[PDB]
């Protein structure tokens, strides 16, 4: 059994983390760690349900010592993570957080205390496990397919092109694949862009639709053939396989993991 | 019963409506209008094969009165077109042409001809039958869903970009679509060209990988929805049932008709 | 203005009506057909909120006497549809039907009855503007590729294979493509079932997994290419553009119109 | 520099074969093993092309004294594949075999022979890279994924469904995921066939269809997202990486390898 706690149980994740560790059969969500805003009108903003099986923490000091959970899911902001993780590891809690944070030195801290205490902690700044798979899996496709092609596609409302993810699979894909251009050496582009973005040498497209959530495609090319990998999201669900599989596996760890592809 | 001679069986789209225009039931290929540079080796660069039932000639005029095809399908280049087709028009034969060709007042020239003499002809600049539907299908969706986004994708030997359906296709949606641009008015791109080439605001992106031959999405946004047409081409038997479908028809109209969007 | 009273307005389709509806900025929401299970607990089921802007009625003559709405968008069930049509179209209001109704007899009686009054009527077994401009997309394709196969997806709680969708778009395209199989005459599954199910000759292949919504895709082939209709639903928002079109078409015209096929 | 000799050169399979060896850098096509039958007219049927460079023998035993390469490529036909396999391994040559043959007991006999001479083999039932990959990740991704169902698309002239490629990628899956059924235990066709076949209870369909060569998608569900891995093949050439890349590898492995999925 797995006793878990959760920090930022209202956010867009976390009130997905929420429903899957209540409904995950050997975990207990027992405290979540949790502050609103001082402007916050309960009628706009409600509190955290009251309930005697999950009280609410203002600080995690004090959830650790009352509840002494296995786990604390950190769901909060990259301004508090540090501080969060390294509680967690002198107090024999396992942390698992879902973050764009640390420093590098932040990291090398947090990385060496898990390491003398033999506590796992897993980072994990994509918990969704077929936006992982598909990452990792290009990056060992890449070995045999050096002309990739990434195609990544959202909702007209999101303000950065390409996204994240689509960054991220460019960056472990040239890991692996030789630094190369791609099309004909010749080419020219009679509008403006409609050949893409390029990260070292790695086309990059954006598309931006209403209608469209968060979706991706990997296209690898070579002669006679086409190998593509796709991953579509459809909802904040998505993640919460990552979130399940983190909790489970951070308790056979005995070392920090940053990034599910390394554990996956 | 069609008797049908073609002009440039040689070229590529030439040795496969050879091909279609042989193995159709309703069609005889009755004669060839083909010549050869005076540099070509026989080595490398065969005559048309011999033979008593499809003979070869050097001019349209004398292909005419000697064989009185009942059409006269035309895949030469954009400088023999006009001249062809007002031979046709005159001497009682349908012209069926594949071209990039014409000017204004040439197309004028033979509309008038054409319609004065009761006397069919189809000029095709694509004679692919899923690449033309997809654009005049686009262009009547475009009507209940303005976003839209166009994806385009060919080998990496390919010196243009947007392809040219993409342009064609573009074109055909802005008829209908009122004029806007897509994504959010403060989206900003961090790799320069992720969002695509624009025309009219609807983004066009282009593909370029080994192994892909001539393909096209076109991704229609809605809330809740997306509808989506493509075509895929692996080879040129892709444009043989326009070929088919022009030389049918051909006889059946009495004017001349530009794209095959006017009469699919 | 378009004064507009939903039936059904606490249904699944209702709820997304409603939305839809008040957001149009020529359209009025100006009452409610309404009415609970006598056992239904409020605090498990609530009563449409209550305004002064949108009355709730219990029965629809009293509505109609009361509000006098230029349209009544009819969410109910497939029992009640004739009765309204009937009493809308005696009483100068158009009603728009979104039901799997009427019987042979009942729909010429509406049918004769708004053509009297030269009232419209619209009866609309699909209102999602993408999937039914997919299916009469499809039966104009099939004239030109008549080798077509249907695939339909659908998350796994689904109790019928194949989807009404899928039988539907079968029905159309053999309205136009002539009746044949497809694949080898001697072609023998070797694990039963592989080649799907058959529709006078057409494929029709389901896909049941968690995660899926509601997609189609429609297949023509021919030689060296493909051409590929799609429409992906990912929730009820994909019906409103139909249920918009819809109300705003209503009053323009004066007969009875069954299936958004025929006036999209 | 490998020097290769290839067994069936004038085969589908073979004729590419011959064209990519003879195109790698590394590699020198040094002999063919081949014979034709004694009713093929040359008219109909060419001999391999006579050359100083890629003389052709009738046995391997004399090819392999004459010219001692480095790498036989068996491309010829099952009841051939252990005789020539064996000979090879006592003889100092590496066989790459494509082929679905060998026993259980004729593959230990190589295997212990390939092992005691420290020699490499590899059999290859599927030299397609694409392929192979998409099978391996599947098996991989089942393990977090496991609904999961298979599309498997070809031309209209292939006599068996579904494709050995559905079922290897199957019973892959299937020593990973597990066993289980899927769709809703309620279900039921109301068209015979429409869920497909299945495998273990996974669910394969085969789509049939002019202008289509040899496609497969392989589609995980889970909550909120799809985790797509597909693989189109154009032409024969889609088969040629693994050919390259088997006979660079069998140089450095010291013992038997069966299936590419085990080196890649």
């Amino acid at each position: 059994m797995i006793r878990v706690a959760i920090g930022g149980p209202r956010g867009k994740m976390g009130q997905e983390a929420v429903h899957t560790v209540m409904n995950n059969e050997n975990m207990e969500l027992v405290a979540v760690l949790d502050h609103k805003d001082i402007g916050d009108l309960l009628s706009e903003s409600p509190n955290f349900p009251a309930s005697y099986e999950v009280p609410v923490f203002l600080n995690l000091e004090s959830l650790i010592v009352t509840i002494k959970p296995d786990v604390f899911l950190d769901l909060t902001t990259p301004h508090q993570v540090f501080e969060h993780t390294m509680l967690c590891l002198q107090n024999n809690v396992r942390p698992v957080i879902g973050t764009t944070g640390f420093t590098d030195e932040q990291l090398q801290q947090c990385t060496i205390l898990a390491e003398v205490n033999k506590l796992g902690c897993i980072v994990a700044p994509n918990f969704a496990i077929g936006a992982v798979l598909m990452m990792k899996f290009a990056s060992l496709a890449a070995a045999y397919f050096p002309d990739v092609e990434i195609i990544e596609m959202h909702h007209d409302q999101k303000l950065d092109a390409p996204s994240g993810t689509a960054y991220k699979t460019a960056q472990m894909i040239a890991e692996v694949r030789p630094s190369h251009k791609q099309g004909h050496p010749n080419e020219k582009e009679t509008l403006e862009g409609a050949r893409g973005a390029s990260y070292d040498g790695i086309p990059i497209h954006s598309v931006r639709l209403p209608g469209l959530i968060a979706h991706q495609q990997i296209l690898f090319g070579g002669e006679g053939q086409l190998f593509t990998l796709r991953h579509d999201s459809y909802n904040r669900q998505s993640f919460m396989s990552g979130v399940t599989f983190s909790i489970n596996q951070v308790m056979e760890i005995k070392e920090l993991v940053y990034g599910l592809e390394n554990i996956l």
